[PDB]
């Protein structure tokens, strides 16, 4: 399974920041229309001090049947720097990506995308490489400002950077904290909202793709 190596990974943090900027102009915040056939959930986890693990699961929509599950381990060499996290986890995910048999229609990551100091969260960065619509879903806020939406199923608020809408905050499950949805590449706020709603069972808290990938990560 293919991808486009837009740049090298072994960069100094200063250079990494410069790339992010270059890539952000390549981002296309474009409506996703209709429903995907296949969605992928991604879970990037770190068993060791410098050991990463990438698990990808490809569900079929609307059934959420698990068609495929791939995983790779890699050395995590790049230092942990908030806003530069993709340089740590990007490489390893790509190893897992290359092992996929089924081509996903939309990919959901555990992170953000547009909601990023430089509008290049994990979902955005990888969207550029894998060249398919992506979304970032986070169980906790990473970037941006919001008003807590009410404690009522499916309530929601916009997420902001200053005055610009950078994603949304959804109360997916009553009496639980909300999730944080930000578009990646070939994705806008509005479409990402709709899709993530479409990927969540009522009324669980976490979208199936990411719930399931975590479950598989756990299974290891």
């Amino acid at each position: 399974m293919d991808y486009r190596q837009l740049h090298r990974w072994d960069l100094p943090p200063e250079e990494a920041i410069k790339v992010q900027n270059e890539l952000r102009k390549k981002i296309k915040l474009t409506p996703y229309e209709g429903e995907p056939e296949y969605v992928a959930g991604v879970d990037l986890s770190f068993p060791g001090k410098e050991e990463g693990l990438a698990v990808i699961v490809v569900l079929e929509y609307p059934s959420f049947k698990i068609l495929e599950v791939v995983s790779e381990r890699g050395e995590i060499t790049f230092p942990y720097i908030p806003g530069l996290l993709a340089f740590r986890e990007g490489p390893l995910f790509l190893k897992a990506w290359e092992k996929l048999r089924t081509k996903p229609d939309v990919v959901v990551f555990d992170g953000q995308g547009l909601a990023h100091p430089r509008k290049l969260g994990i979902a955005s960065h990888m969207g550029l490489f894998i060249e398919i619509p992506t979304i970032g879903v986070a169980k906790s806020r990473l970037y941006g400002t919001f008003k807590m939406p009410e404690d009522k199923r499916c309530s929601w608020s916009y997420l902001y950077d200053g005055e610009e809408i950078i994603g949304c905050v959804i109360r997916t499950k009553e009496g639980s904290a909300p999730i944080f949805v930000s578009p990646g590449h070939l994705m806008d706020v509005e479409s990402s909202k709709r899709l993530i709603k479409a990927f969540t069972l009522p009324g669980r808290r976490i979208p199936e793709p990411t719930r399931l990938a975590h479950i598989y990560t756990q299974r290891l």
